[PDB]
């Protein structure tokens, strides 16, 4: 099986993912070059997810120049039928690494974590906050991460969803970039004790009630990086205008001191 995407053909070698109506193929152009194509099949789209399709695109390219932490996208069809995407090819998304892991280097996590905040601030500059942070949203290229959507166009899974991650004001509100903070704390608290603040809670309506209960303490068990321990408290803190800002995240000691 093959494709053609702007009178380029590439051959599928496999798929890496499916969500929905899109699907993720790992690909070759005829240089033998590797590339990720996503598959999106408008035939039951409707107007509203369409559109959030046409923004999500827009802002990738949009994006592109602002900075190398987000995916590389060269490349795009789209018609009333479908859409093909031409991306830079991964070698795993940060979630089926996690999961992999059995420990994680200290300095892997640092520069994981920088190149996280490096993302996630850049898309906030242009108004976006993404809202659904999850490390299923990062990809490791290069050794680099790189944020592979804006939250706009429907996650995809590779070849279930989870409220871990969600901060209290998205649950109390029945979004501001200290939502993506309290999620990118949340990704990094999982990088950093093996897993998520409120993982532990299996009753779902429990969990949710931990998660805007200020009575519930968040554990955060001594290590030796005390700069660290500083930064999960920072980021998991209840009220979003207690919560740190990127932008201060980024002239913490844990990123700024070696
Ligand atoms: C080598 O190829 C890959 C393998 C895996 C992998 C390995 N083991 N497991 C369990 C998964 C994950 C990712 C990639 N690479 C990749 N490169 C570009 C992408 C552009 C958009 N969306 C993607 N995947 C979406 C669907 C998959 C999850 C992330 C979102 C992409 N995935």
């Amino acid at each position: 099986q093959s494709m053609s995407v702007k009178g380029r053909i590439y051959s599928i070698l496999k798929q890496i993912g499916s969500g929905g109506s899109s699907k993720v193929f790992q690909v070759l152009n005829e240089k033998k070059q590797i590339y990720a194509i996503k598959y999106v099949n408008l035939e039951e789209a409707d107007n509203q997810t369409l559109d959030s399709y046409r923004n999500e695109i827009a802002y990738l390219n949009k994006l592109q120049q602002h900075s190398d932490k987000i995916i590389r996208l060269y490349d795009y069809e789209i018609t009333d039928q479908y859409i093909y995407m031409v991306m830079e090819c991964g070698n795993i998304d940060l979630n089926s690494w996690l999961k992999k892991k059995k420990s994680i280097d200290p300095w892997e996590r640092k520069s994981y974590w920088k190149n996280m905040l490096e993302a996630v601030h850049t898309i906030h500059q242009h108004g976006i906050v993404h809202s659904d942070l999850k490390p299923a949203n990062f990809l490791i290229v290069d050794g680099m991460l790189k944020l592979i959507d804006f939250g706009i166009a429907n996650q995809m899974q590779p070849d279930v969803g989870t409220v871990n991650y969600m901060p209290p004001e998205a649950i109390k509100d029945m979004i501001s970039p200290k939502s993506d903070v309290w999620s990118l704390g949340c990704i990094l608290y999982y990088m950093t004790y093996g897993k998520t603040p409120f993982q532990q809670i299996i009753n779902q309506i429990s969990k949710l009630h931990a998660i805007i209960d200020p009575n519930h303490e968040i554990e955060f068990p001594d290590i030796p990086e005390k700069d660290l321990q500083d930064v999960l408290k920072c980021c998991l803190k209840r009220d979003p205008k207690q919560r740190i800002s990127i932008p201060e995240l980024l002239a913490h000691p844990y990123v700024q001191i070696q």
